[PDB]
Protein backbone atom coordinates (compact mmCIF):
# COMPACT_ATOMS: atom_id res chain seq x y z
CA UNK A 1 0.00 0.00 0.00
CA UNK A 2 0.93 3.37 -0.57
CA UNK A 3 3.25 4.75 2.42
CA UNK A 4 1.76 8.84 1.79
CA UNK A 5 4.49 9.99 4.31
CA UNK A 6 7.32 8.23 2.86
CA UNK A 7 6.21 9.27 -0.81
CA UNK A 8 5.33 12.30 -0.25
CA UNK A 9 8.59 12.82 1.02
CA UNK A 10 10.18 11.08 -1.27
CA UNK A 11 8.58 12.91 -4.25
CA UNK A 12 9.75 16.09 -2.81
CA UNK A 13 13.27 15.28 -2.34
CA UNK A 14 13.59 13.26 -5.94
CA UNK A 15 11.32 15.17 -8.35
CA UNK A 16 9.60 18.92 -7.87
CA UNK A 17 6.66 20.02 -5.90
CA UNK A 18 5.30 23.47 -4.89
CA UNK A 19 3.84 24.81 -1.97
CA UNK A 20 1.12 26.44 -0.21
CA UNK A 21 -2.37 27.64 -1.73
CA UNK A 22 -1.09 30.25 -3.88
CA UNK A 23 1.38 28.58 -6.11
CA UNK A 24 -0.74 24.82 -5.80
CA UNK A 25 -3.67 27.07 -7.47
CA UNK A 26 -1.58 28.53 -10.55
CA UNK A 27 -0.23 25.34 -11.40
CA UNK A 28 -3.80 23.49 -11.13
CA UNK A 29 -4.78 26.44 -13.32
CA UNK A 30 -2.00 26.07 -16.26
CA UNK A 31 -2.30 22.30 -16.06
CA UNK A 32 1.51 21.86 -14.59
CA UNK A 33 0.67 19.95 -11.43
CA UNK A 34 0.06 15.89 -11.81
CA UNK A 35 -1.58 15.88 -7.95
CA UNK A 36 -2.69 18.59 -5.69
CA UNK A 37 -2.74 17.69 -1.79
CA UNK A 38 -4.71 19.54 0.43
CA UNK A 39 -4.61 19.60 4.37
CA UNK A 40 -7.91 18.34 5.63
CA UNK A 41 -8.24 21.85 7.50
CA UNK A 42 -7.49 23.87 4.49
CA UNK A 43 -9.71 27.18 4.08
CA UNK A 44 -13.10 26.50 2.28
CA UNK A 45 -12.36 28.38 -0.72
CA UNK A 46 -9.05 27.40 -1.54
CA UNK A 47 -10.01 23.66 -1.17
CA UNK A 48 -12.80 24.85 -3.66
CA UNK A 49 -10.38 26.58 -5.74
CA UNK A 50 -8.32 23.96 -6.38
CA UNK A 51 -10.77 21.53 -6.92
CA UNK A 52 -12.35 23.39 -9.48
CA UNK A 53 -8.99 24.23 -11.46
CA UNK A 54 -8.23 20.54 -11.08
CA UNK A 55 -11.01 19.55 -12.59
CA UNK A 56 -10.75 21.94 -15.37
CA UNK A 57 -7.66 19.65 -16.35
CA UNK A 58 -8.23 16.37 -15.39
CA UNK A 59 -5.85 16.89 -12.11
CA UNK A 60 -6.52 14.49 -9.49
CA UNK A 61 -6.86 16.24 -5.90
CA UNK A 62 -6.29 14.33 -2.57
CA UNK A 63 -7.29 15.08 0.65
CA UNK A 64 -4.57 14.42 3.08
CA UNK A 65 -5.90 12.75 6.27
CA UNK A 66 -4.31 15.65 8.80
CA UNK A 67 -3.92 19.48 9.30
CA UNK A 68 -1.57 21.98 8.02
CA UNK A 69 0.30 21.44 10.60
CA UNK A 70 0.69 18.15 10.44
CA UNK A 71 1.09 17.96 6.40
CA UNK A 72 3.61 20.92 7.05
CA UNK A 73 6.13 18.84 9.48
CA UNK A 74 5.86 16.09 7.07
CA UNK A 75 7.52 18.34 4.22
CA UNK A 76 10.26 19.56 6.84
CA UNK A 77 8.65 22.85 7.31
CA UNK A 78 8.15 24.60 10.67
CA UNK A 79 5.11 26.40 9.38
CA UNK A 80 1.44 25.28 8.40
CA UNK A 81 1.23 24.04 4.86
CA UNK A 82 -2.73 23.97 3.28
CA UNK A 83 -1.83 22.52 0.12
CA UNK A 84 0.97 21.22 -2.48
CA UNK A 85 1.27 20.49 -5.83
CA UNK A 86 3.47 17.69 -7.16
CA UNK A 87 5.00 18.87 -10.37
CA UNK A 88 7.71 15.91 -10.60
CA UNK A 89 6.94 12.43 -8.59
CA UNK A 90 10.53 11.67 -8.80
CA UNK A 91 11.23 8.17 -8.20
CA UNK A 92 7.90 8.19 -5.81
CA UNK A 93 4.85 6.34 -6.23
CA UNK A 94 3.14 9.27 -4.94
CA UNK A 95 0.40 9.57 -7.96
CA UNK A 96 -0.88 6.53 -7.41
CA UNK A 97 -3.21 8.86 -4.36
CA UNK A 98 -4.91 9.73 -7.49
Amino acid sequence: MVDFAFELRKAQDTGKIVMGARKSIQYAKMGGAKLIIVARNARPDIKEDIEYYARLSGIAVYEFEGTSVELGTLLGRPHTVSALAVVDPGESRILALG
